């Protein structure tokens, strides 16, 4: 059971700093810029826009001491105003990097940038050669490097941080940084990008705009994930192609029984999960997922809902566990269902539901308290779920989220659900929705009540959200708007905003609360447990496998209040079992199966696809193993990749 | 000047009914149900996904004593819960038709609806045959047919007011009725309606399902406006075609010269909105013939959002002829137009009255769709209705960043040719009583408790504290009725984590208690853009005469605010001609003039299969205006004798 009154009022009470904002108007945005800087920056934006030449003047606070003083630099930015859209624009952790783009207050030639590069600690003033049509883009493998569409659509691009232009391409219709500082767009064939669908060029410069490639025709979109470029291509039908050298060559993507919507939910540099849409027009596709090259393709999870408006999903990786991975699936009585995959789509089970919930205690029917674990697909169909699940490596095993069980009220008002096993088991924490962040890599976990009354309690946890406790940061309920942790490993700052309005205008605050004193002894061995992470696969010799590395983990003891949160930690390998095995191409895991099984189409011809021009024949038992297990021993399945010299179909 | 002498709060705290509702979830929707019944649902919904079966029970309650007192009536949708988006399909107004589409808690074979056809104080229960894919739509010419598009976009009608149903068509993309309980729907041929399009038929039943006719092929869309039958067809890009007799025959529309939307059409005249080559966020009115057939340009760089397609374009429904909508002038400021002759010509707004004004932009911007869309802070498009004639409630803001993001409501008295400020801040607003009663509540985070009221019209409010609790407003409806008293205000306190709603019914029967005399009223005329005495009071060539409250006046009206006169023809100048195909109206200019692309060219179009030729002095007749005498331009639509 949690451990009743530690006494944190007075620890937290010290270290709890507010700052009054005057007559701020528009929306306000906190942000930190760095770890352990001391620096948060305060911006107010305007909804206002594109083609519209209005008059305005946005405020920007500057704090150097953490949230205890706020200096007014509106003067900095002085005749001009930043779109809500566009926000700031904050480079890498470790770069210093902020630029604010902004619009002049009475109209210019173009955009004007503010540009710091330490911190936001000085700024200097940049006119554009162009007005902005969204926000620039940092190259990832260059800070220095940013591309801008503007409203012409012209490409722009500069070497310098911003601080010189040039426009390398117009008409073009979308622009991306792949890697190496290699620049992927579309261009128009002839008017209108909306009117183009089908028609686009796709692009590609390796020498920011010195020379151009053409990398394909007939383009109807194009993405990047992993180490993958993929291409939707109009033939009156759309196909999907695959490229892992940028778009020298490319490989027409090879699913058992390329289709009209597809969709990357994830790709890094070992496998791809790709959706597609099913035949008709239903909320449902299916999940495929391929090796390291990204072509050829296996049946790996049906039934996978998708908003048909904009294509989201709630897939969710879980980043505080390898191989973990939530969606949401519809099962055959058209229940929402939230499953869970342990071997990186291998395998899919059900989410387990709690344990003696409050649904099972009401519920005057089973199926009626399975938990649904809300991401974005409950985000794009309006439910009221302000933040997807929340994880982080640092943070082994925990993640957090809203979930509902499968009530109608529930669904209205989700909860917050806590897991500490990596997704395996699930307790509800918090009633109603939250807003919640992780600090101290998984030593603090702070929410905040979601909801249309004025707040005053911050809701932390010190044992990976096993106790919660709760501290009344004002007298003076604020209306919330923002909650914004100080970045580190070991970060321990956080800052709250909001505004009162006890009459017509709002009146904006910023909270900062630091944690210091409450973790003031380092944990020892007593305070941690052990667990292993779950296998689908039964036996005590496979407990613990991950992908085939048998790992084990710590966990804070219930009620713990301490520091030094050891890192979760010699390898050692497992023998191989089904759950270490994709399907195979052709073959799949029927729901609740453990065996792969060839679909019943394919059950008569030969197995073969196309390999960059080369037809291929699939001798298989039905099983491949899955990109990056480093499975050895045990169960092994054979299967042959055999060439026939002859030209694809 | 304003009369704040005559105390109302004592007229009006014994006329406010307050009703607390135990135990509600999700959204609460509150209506009033017909005129002078009595009656008022109050229904709780659930936003959830069509194809999700799920657990939940929604809520019911019914006054019938002008909300008074509300009984719980939720036993009779037991097991049953509605969702957001369907809400009540309430029937024409009188026909006392009210039915709720609920699916069954748990799942089931179909849905299920509730159906009353006495203004919802009887309700019966069907169980229907199929899940409904959107919500249910009555025939305008018949209230017991009803027409669902299911979710396996199966066509279904009910002949009995849903009572027993058919399924006449499947593979359905979208279906509506048409004017004599004719149904137009499209099918596609195998697959997908989103990956069929522009390979779409567009099919027509006039017997409810008996039999068909294919009128078109190669559909990508249609829609119906007034008289009007409207197909936008796939060649290499994409045109419209209008029909005026049901599909039977078609005819391209004709513009002089790209995406095209129908912003309205009557029983007259179609506006359309044809969007610039490059997609600017701008396009270009254009105005047609009593065919639909022939347009001219209106209006150019009409604002429009780039995704949506939505524009601030408002039909002034409480003056004739008036529409409303926002440009962008040659320095890209936003700017509101106003037509008082059914798009032939445009005028800059006129600026606010008693206004202190730097830059060039004090100007009005009255905030409908296009700022909905933009995501501005807009709780409620420009309100009107025709009864009140004149009154024009809106959202506006001036030139500045701070306007823009907090509007406050303006008012207009003569259909939106003068306006002026009367609350700060964001409001919602509802027009009772024909216009003897406008109400604004304010639209913030925190929870309020005041009423903003008018008895004049709009020229004088006064505020009324309608409780001690505040709470989180929901919700503002009035009675129905064109001697209307009645409002029903609903929304919750949450001083902890749960909320209580409340309903709070206000009767403004002794605030109105005297009526009217002579000496309450004065008379207007609607502003003409022609300057000639010959003109006053002519709407589209005829001539009508206006009443209007005087400031501060607190009776009761029981006059139409349209003087009864014997009808009288205005002779005809500029303001009744639309430029005829190939001519437009400069900015602030009165004449028209030919495009400049075709002064040199011969004016052609194809009309009926046979290219036409055109000779004009660059006018044709406003459709629809009853103009007779006076101006009279010369126009000639000469066959070539040649296909096309
Ligand atoms: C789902 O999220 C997890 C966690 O963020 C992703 O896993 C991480 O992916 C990165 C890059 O692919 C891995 O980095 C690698 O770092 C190691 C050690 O420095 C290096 O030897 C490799 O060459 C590689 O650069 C990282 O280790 C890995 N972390 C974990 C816990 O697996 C994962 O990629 C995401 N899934 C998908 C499909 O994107
Ligand atoms: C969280 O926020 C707190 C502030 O509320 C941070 O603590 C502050 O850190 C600064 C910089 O390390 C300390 O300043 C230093 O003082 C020494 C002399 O003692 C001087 O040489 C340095 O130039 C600097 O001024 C400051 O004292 C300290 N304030 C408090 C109240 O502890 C903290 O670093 C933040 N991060 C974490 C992880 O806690
Ligand atoms: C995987 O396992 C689950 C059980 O854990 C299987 O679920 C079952 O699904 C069926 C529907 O396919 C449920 O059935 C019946 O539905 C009808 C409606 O037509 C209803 O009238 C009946 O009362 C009944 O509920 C059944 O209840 C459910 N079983 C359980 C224990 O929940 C699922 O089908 C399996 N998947 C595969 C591919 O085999
Ligand atoms: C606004 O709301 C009020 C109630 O707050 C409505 O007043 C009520 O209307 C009914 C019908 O006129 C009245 O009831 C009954 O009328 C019959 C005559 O058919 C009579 O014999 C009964 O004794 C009874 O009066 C009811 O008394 C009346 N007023 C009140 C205060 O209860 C009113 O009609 C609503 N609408 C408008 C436009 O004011
Ligand atoms: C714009 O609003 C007005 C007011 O509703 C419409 O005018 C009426 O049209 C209906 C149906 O054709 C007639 O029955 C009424 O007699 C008209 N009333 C008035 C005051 O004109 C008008 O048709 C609407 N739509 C368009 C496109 O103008
Ligand atoms: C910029 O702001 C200053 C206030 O410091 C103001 O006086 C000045 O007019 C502005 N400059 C321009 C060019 O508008
Ligand atoms: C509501 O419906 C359920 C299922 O049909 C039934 O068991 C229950 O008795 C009903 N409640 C009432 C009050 O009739
Ligand atoms: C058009 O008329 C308005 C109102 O009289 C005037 O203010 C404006 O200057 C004119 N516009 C142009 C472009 O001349
Ligand atoms: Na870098
Ligand atoms: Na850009
Ligand atoms: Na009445
Ligand atoms: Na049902
Ligand atoms: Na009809």
């Amino acid at each position: 059971d949690c451990g009743r009154l530690p006494d944190f009022i007075a620890k937290l009470t010290n270290n709890t700093h507010q700052h009054v904002f005057d007559d701020l108007s528009g929306s306000v945005s906190l942000s930190w810029v760095g770890d352990s800087t001391g620096v948060i920056l305060v911006l107010t934006t305007f909804q206002v826009p594109l083609v519209i030449v209005s008059f305005g003047q946005s405020k920007l606070y500057r704090s150097e001491d953490y949230g205890k003083n706020f200096k007014d630099i509106t003067n900095l930015i002085n005749n001009t105003f930043i779109r809500t859209e566009f926000g700031m624009a904050i480079g890498p952790e470790n770069s210093g990097k902020v630029i604010l783009t902004a619009e002049v207050s009475g109209g210019s030639r173009g955009g004007r940038v503010f540009r710091s590069s330490d911190f936001a600690k000085n700024f200097v003033q940049t006119d554009l050669p162009f007005h902005p049509l969204t926000q620039m883009m940092y190259s990832p493998q260059n800070s220095d490097y940013l591309l801008a569409l503007s409203t012409e659509n012209g490409l722009w691009v500069s070497k310098n941080f911003g601080e010189k232009w040039e426009e390398i391409h117009k008409a073009v219709c979308l622009a991306k940084w792949g890697p190496n500082n290699i620049i992927f767009f579309t261009t128009h064939v002839n008017g209108s990008c909306k009117a183009d669908l089908g028609a686009l060029e796709l692009w590609r410069t390796s020498d920011l705009g010195k020379t151009f490639k053409t990398i394909g025709v007939k383009i109807y979109s194009f993405g990047l994930g992993g180490r993958f470029l993929f291409a939707s291509v109009m033939a009156t039908t759309r196909r999907i192609h695959v490229s892992t050298d940028q778009g020298d060559t490319w490989s027409m993507a090879q699913l058992p029984s390329q289709e009209q919507f597809y969709s990357i939910l994830a790709a890094n540099e070992d496998m791809v999960f790709m959706h597609v849409d099913e035949p008709g027009d239903t909320g449902f596709g299916t999940i495929f997922t391929s090796d390291d090259r990204g072509i050829v393709y296996s049946k790996s999870l049906d039934r996978h809902l998708y908003t048909t408006t904009g294509g989201e999903t709630d897939f969710t990786n879980v980043t505080s566990l390898r191989g973990v991975y939530i969606t949401s699936t519809l099962s055959e009585d058209n229940s929402i269902q939230s499953m869970i995959t342990f071997d990186q789509g291998g395998r899919w089970e059900h989410l387990r539901k709690p344990e003696n919930s409050k649904c099972d205690a009401t519920a005057k029917n089973k199926n009626e308290c399975s938990l649904h674990i809300h991401a974005s697909y409950s985000i794009s169909q309006k439910l009221n779920v302000p933040m997807a699940p929340l994880s982080e490596p640092n943070a082994v095993g925990i993640v957090i989220a809203h979930g509902s069980v499968g009530d109608a009220i529930s669904v209205m008002v989700p909860d917050v659900y806590i897991s500490d096993d990596g997704g395996y088991s699930w307790a509800k924490m918090l009633e109603g929705p939250h807003y919640y962040t992780i600090l101290d890599s998984g030593g603090i976990i702070v929410a905040i009540e979601h909801s249309n009354r004025p707040i005053n309690v911050i809701k932390f946890s010190t044992d990976e959200g096993q106790c919660w406790q709760s501290y009344v940061f004002t007298q003076e309920p604020i209306y919330f708007t923002g909650l914004a942790s100080e970045p580190g490993a070991r970060s321990m700052n956080i800052s709250i905003w909001g505004f009162t309005e006890s009459f017509i205008t709002r009146q904006w605050v910023s909270y900062t609360v630091d944690f210091k004193d409450i973790l003031e002894r380092n944990c020892e061995e007593d305070d941690y447990t052990t667990w292993l992470a779950h296998s689908t696969d039964p036996g005590d010799y496979k407990d613990g496998c991950i992908l085939g590395y048998k790992e084990q983990f710590l966990r804070l003891r219930k009620s713990s209040v301490c520091q030094n949160g050891r890192d979760y930690v010699q390898p050692s390998v497992c023998p191989c079992s089904l759950e270490d095995f994709l399907c195979d191409f052709g073959y799949f895991r029927p729901e609740n199966a453990s065996e792969c099984v060839e679909q019943p189409e394919l059950k008569g011809h030969e197995l073969e696809f196309c390999l960059y021009g080369k037809e291929e024949h699939l001798t298989t038992n039905g099983y491949r193993k899955i990109p990056g297990d480093k499975c050895q021993g045990g169960m092994n399945p054979a299967r042959e990749v055999k060439d026939l010299k002859k030209k694809c179909t």
